[PDB]
């Protein structure tokens, strides 16, 4: 199948840098306005300022649903930059975290629905995430989120084997013998359910990851979470099953959640309950 995506080259002069949202180990990400050459339009973005920035624009450029990030183009600057639609909530795992007592049932449950469509698309693409996490879901609205970090995904035929990397969400042949399929990432979209039904406990909070294989192969799994009937934590343990083609598929993940949010309050139980164009609309 030959990837005809197109990689989109952009002028620096056609962005304005606006402020500075996060620093380190990545570059630093600055949030601004992209004004395309005689356009009369301005697109919010998300500028990150070398054959690692090269690899994930690939797989970016070559990803196009409404629950994976837009990558809109880069710039070849004595420093590379990544330019995506400006997501502007932030990151899911903070968003859950700050707005706790204001998160409904229907929120989480269709959270969980657009995750897995995004990961069904990506298994459509034969591609393989490895590392689905509330902290790689970026927030639109807290209606519409994308999956994002494609700093380890990969294209592919099977499997894929490995040469940090982040274990907690990881399945156990993962762990074992770097063994990663799209049932591996279904493993990971357990644990992302859960931080966000915990809204963003860490799993096994203080506990060595060393440990963690020993633990798994033992038959401990993170417990459920206080908000959550059994049938919701049934989907998370299914996720979790040692056996990689017992797990869930995305596609039917996608249903029995879909199910569970036309009735939301059955599966979850919580006391409460002017140029300007988004990059969605910019094709
Ligand atoms: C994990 C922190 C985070 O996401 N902060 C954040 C992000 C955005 N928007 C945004 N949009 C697209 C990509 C990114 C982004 C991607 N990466 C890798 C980042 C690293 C650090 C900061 C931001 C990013 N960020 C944004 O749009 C206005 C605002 C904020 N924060 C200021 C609000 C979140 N605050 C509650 C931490």
């Amino acid at each position: 199948a030959p990837n005809q995506a197109l990689l989109r080259i952009l002028k620096e002069t056609e962005f304005k840098k606006i402020k500075v949202l996060g620093s380190g180990a990545f570059g630093t990400v600055y949030k601004g306005l992209w004004i395309p050459e005689g356009e009369k339009v301005k697109i919010p973005v998300a500028i990150k300022e070398n054959k690692e920035i090269l690899d994930e624009a690939y797989v970016m450029a070559s990803v196009d649903n409404p629950h994976v990030c837009r990558l809109l183009g880069i710039c070849l600057t004595s420093t590379v930059q990544l330019i995506t639609q400006l997501m502007p909530f932030g990151c899911l795992l903070d968003y859950v975290r700050e707005h706790k007592d204001n998160i409904g049932s229907q929120y989480l449950l269709n959270w969980c629905v657009q995750i897995a469509k995004g990961m069904n698309y990506l298994e459509d693409r034969r591609l393989v995430h490895r590392d689905l996490a509330a902290r790689n879901v970026l927030v639109k609205t807290p209606q519409h989120v994308k999956i994002t970090d494609f700093g380890l995904a990969k294209l592919l035929e099977k499997e894929y084997h490995a040469e940090k990397v982040p274990i907690k969400w990881m399945a156990l042949e993962s762990i074992l013998h770097r063994i990663y399929t799209h049932q591996s990432d279904v493993w990971s979209y357990g644990v992302t359910v859960w931080e966000l039904m915990t809204f963003g406990s860490k799993p096994y909070d203080g506990i060595p990851a060393s440990e963690i294989s020993s633990i798994l192969e033992k038959g401990e799994r993170l417990p459920q979470p206080p908000i959550c009937t059994i049938d919701v934590y049934m989907i998370m343990v299914k996720c979790w099953m040692i056996d990689a083609d017992s797990r869930p598929k995305f596609r039917e993940l996608i249903i029995e959640f879909s199910k569970m949010a036309r009735d939301p309050q059955r599966y979850l139980v919580i006391q409460g309950d002017d140029d300007v164009v988004d990059a969605d609309e910019y094709l």
